[PDB]
């Protein structure tokens, strides 16, 4: 309705006030096809600091009603924004399906690209080695035994990127140690990642969500993130995030006077490529208070 109007109106503004790159035919061809999609559902708008001088901006809905479920991957496949390339990527969502039962799925989109990720959201959570029957990266199989030592092993989502051919593996934070921040500390070492500040290893007792980053071109974890709720712009750590980032705190559109945000905070090898933040809005208000 104007509903949908509202949210890409938002967008493209929020793209061009904090510096992202964008295409309004995407935009516009993304919309066609999910517009209603965000405006019905649970809905997000990112912006991160991958590169120290612009935030790049993505957007994202999560769909529980059950009559919904699988419409996501198959409105994507039929009317082309996602074109299966015979990439090991490309089999995983149908895998997953005729696996698992599913309870949400979700996508993401990129402003300037469209359609990066499908999330699958499993009905419980399974024991990861349940998932190592699938056409995953070998690189989580060879990790099974690390996966275990730091009880990253409460598999319940899946995140399939098709931008660059890599799985996210969520795990449920079920074990005493999760809400440590030595946790935290220890296992950010033992990758060799880059190390976190005291301050985020405080908030990280807080537990959150836990996902690691695995791609096909890699035997290495290449990544992982915490994420974090936040209730409103106030109770935001402000000193974690850069200028544009507080800028996006206090003038992220939402639908809501005070949205919560739900913050990521991505690791990879230190002095390497994949240590930077995320900054989710709660558009419609309701995806953060659950
Ligand atoms: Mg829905
Ligand atoms: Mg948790």
């Amino acid at each position: 309705m104007n509903d949908v109007n509202r949210i890409r109106t938002d967008i493209i503004n929020v793209a061009k006030t904090f510096g992202a790159e964008y295409s309004e035919k995407v935009l516009d061809e993304v919309f066609q096809v999910f517009g209603e999609q965000f405006a019905d559902n649970s809905f997000m708008i990112r912006t991160s600091n991958k590169q120290p001088d612009k935030l790049g901006c993505y957007f994202r809905y999560h769909e529980e009603d059950e009559s919904q479920l699988g419409l996501a991957w198959d409105i994507a496949r039929k009317s082309g924004l996602l074109s299966d390339q015979g990439r090991p990527v490309d089999q995983l969502i149908p895998e997953i399906c005729e696996t698992f039962p599913i309870m949400a799925d979700g996508v993401d989109f990129d402003v300037k690209h469209g359609l990066a990720k499908i999330w699958q959201s499993i009905k419980g959570v399974v024991p990861v080695q349940d998932a190592f029957k699938l056409s995953l990266p070998a690189s989580v199989t060879t990790h099974s035994d690390f996966l275990k030592n730091h009880h990253l092993d409460a598999l319940y989502a899946f995140g399939i990127d098709y931008h660059h051919s890599s799985v996210n593996l969520y795990f449920d934070t079920y074990h005493p140690k999760h809400h440590t921040s030595e946790y935290y500390k220890n296992l950010l070492q033992d990758l060799q990642f880059q190390p976190p500040s005291d301050e985020l290893l405080e908030l990280l007792t807080n537990n959150g969500e836990i996902a690691l980053t695995f791609n096909f071109a890699s035997p290495r974890i290449e990544r992982l993130c915490f994420y974090l709720p936040f209730l409103n712009r106030e109770a935001v750590p402000q000193n974690l995030l850069n200028p544009l980032l507080k800028k996006y705190i206090n003038e992220a559109p939402a639908l809501v006077d005070n949205p919560g945000f739900i913050l990521g905070w991505s690791f990879g090898p230190q002095g390497g490529k994949g240590t930077y933040t995320k900054v989710d809005v709660d558009y419609h208000g309701r995806t953060v208070p659950l």
